[PDB]
């Protein structure tokens, strides 16, 4: 059952993702379509990890394990917040209203879970995430950058294999990170011009990740060999082609 | 009866209020502060996760008394300020207060560093305390106290209970800094408000009180419990309080 | 006879410096560059201490593939420059000359980790080198280059005096980065020459080379020396020769 | 023979200092008065040093080190350089003069040295810092600076010894330090308005100091007790005070 769980929980953040897009250029403002921005992105990331990875080295017992439960709490806020409160909308007891509503959910997601607790959490997050770059520009550094990211993976894949063939909340995050990467081809194709069933390149980019994903997890069950991304992120690339050609 | 015996803490409690508000007065005749925003809040707490940082990465690079030298001149800046703030609203700009207040400053700082007398050390923690109290409940307004009070409350019992469960499942299924630290908490909202002989907000003090009791009442109890919620939802209770009052 | 083994590196010295002469000319047809002050050298030292710092940090807080990832994407970037340099100069601001670019570096780059002939790593080495060798070269002028090689030269001899006389002491009294680095080196000398077939600074270029083989001699001997002083000292011979011409 | 050497060695730092003192100001500007300058100067080492510190704990092999020769170089390169081509002077070979000298002064520190020179550049590097403070203002926000650091060791010192009565670089570091200390009382009086035998006050200080590292190097001989910087700093004060009347 969980076999269409995963693509179902695609499909949502995807959904999301896109009930997100209007009320998120209410301000918004992250990254001109420029394809160095890619580069900035990655760069970005680097440090970024790097950088919480250092805090780790130099924390963490209550320190990190709190400040990830801020962080996650102000994109909750943002979430909430920003998203609910401005499609309502706007201001006063509705700002208020998120807020409660975000403390309560970060306090839910801290403490101990249940199940689909743990995936919805992570699929309203991912869906944030996602609207956000997708917004943030155009669909072309973000194909580039997909390429280049899966790429990379698919590389990393191969060589971390080849260095065998001799002789748990990382995954929870990078399973995220997969969720939210071809989500941002279909969002930032939404900013581009046709309208069929809302946006008839964007559906396509949408099913050809969610046939991607099918194909991944077909090879997960084939046994080991996945080159994790270049399947949905490649996949939702051809789809997205492919619907607006 | 069981009075002499820890009062002490609620004594400490009315105490740092006390200084808090008679420390709101001075320190408006030099400003400081640091806009009623709801992110106000969220500021305060990623500058203090960033304080913490700060202190950490200080105390594992040690530093045997490097780090009692660093903490040691922070004591003594922040008794600086205090200090200062006192005389320069007293003698106020004159030369003789200003170096009245260095000179208790090196004075206090010193004897504190020289093992003092340790009831010494409440009596410093209390004056510290309704320092950083006053500081905040100064700057900015209840509304974004109050969400900053419920917030950190909120945590705190996650934290609490988290590391209980913790306890209960591994079966089979330097404190002072935090105590003074509470008691900083509530009174914070206890300035701001008179901020905004005292007002209708003598009902937060009181109730702040209240919050203690009931908190000292429980760790005078088997098998504990949070903290926070009592002494802020407590303060908060007779904020609010204070309202249907006038 | 001994021609085809070890001549290899001074080849890769050539190579390099004909490819930061070839760098030379598309690189400013976008700028880049970073005032012929005497210290240039200095900041670039400092930038270097940091650029080490970086990469440590990152390393003992690897990452097992994670460093791979940081530095795949510097060496990503900087291939795109490179690239990006050529085909800007070449088809010029046009899409397929970009986009020829970019399909380009990831070429190279996804060679590179996907274990490629490893005589492959020598060239791509040439590349990045020619290419750091042309940016700095084009970057400040002579004097200052000068002075940063004859600084770099004498740490160098330090650092191997040192380490040396602490294996005579210690009785009873990853290279490849180092490599094609100190081939760089000379080189930038080499382009900040031309930028202020070729001119008298093919004698720079040829002493560099001699300079190559004293230090290929010396270690095809017994009981090592120093490096830097060779092929830094040694094109700054050329050079200095090639004054003496014209 | 060395009962002597140190205080020589005090006596040559405050010497150089004030012979510095004049070409150190055709530019050299750190830190008004302003006694918040003091409290601004122990922040900075605190931080400084907490900094150096965590490159150590991230370092420090030969990063560190070379680090460490690099600094070493830059506050060579200002005293050859600033002080003594602006006190030819200024300009052209004289610049590049004391280039050659200093990166021949590091390269000498660096490697292993021979008793008298790591002294002799040690009392350079001191008068330096010494002149530069003392420079960037007045006997005032000094004194209160002196007695305050002062304190500290004292402090520091009964409170690690009262740590005992129970049951080799920083070395040189800290040497340099006391070197340093009342030789900003001695510049920093300098830049004071009486002038007998050259700034008779600065001389009072100068001597306060000299009998206060006599008292010092006595009670050193006496066994253990010594609060460190209370003999020089304050003796240093007093005579300055007395010097001054």
């Amino acid at each position: 059952l969980p076999l269409l769980g995963m693509p179902l929980m695609l499909l949502f953040v995807q959904i999301i993702a896109i009930v997100l897009v209007m009320p998120m250029q209410a301000a918004g403002l992250v990254a001109p379509s420029s394809v160095a921005n890619p580069l900035i992105f990655i760069g970005m990331l680097l440090a970024f990890t790097l950088v919480l990875l250092v805090l780790l080295r130099t924390g963490g017992r209550r320190f990190i394990a709190a400040f990830i439960g801020f962080a996650l709490f102000m994109t909750f806020l943002y979430i909430f917040g920003a998203l609910s409160l401005l499609a309502l909308g706007p201001t006063t007891a509705a700002a208020a209203g998120t807020l409660i509503g975000a403390v309560a959910v970060t306090a839910l997601l801290y403490l101990y879970p249940e199940w689909y607790v743990i995936d919805i959490l992570g699929v309203l997050i991912s869906a944030g995430v996602a609207s956000i770059f997708g917004i943030s520009l155009e669909p072309l550094p973000v194909l580039v950058l997909l390429v280049l990211l899966a790429v990379y993976d698919a590389i990393s894949v191969y060589r971390t294999k080849h260095m065998i063939t001799l002789a748990e909340r990382g995954a929870f995050v990078m399973g995220m990170g997969d969720l939210i990467m071809p989500s941002i081809l279909v969002v930032s194709s939404h900013v581009f011009a046709v309208l069929w069933t809302l946006s008839a390149p964007t559906l396509g980019a949408m099913v050809g990740s969610l046939v991607g994903l099918a194909v991944l997890l077909y090879f997960v069950n084939k046994g080991n060999p996945q080159a994790g991304l270049p399947p949905l992120n490649g996949g939702a690339i051809l789809g997205f082609l492919v619907g607006a050609a």
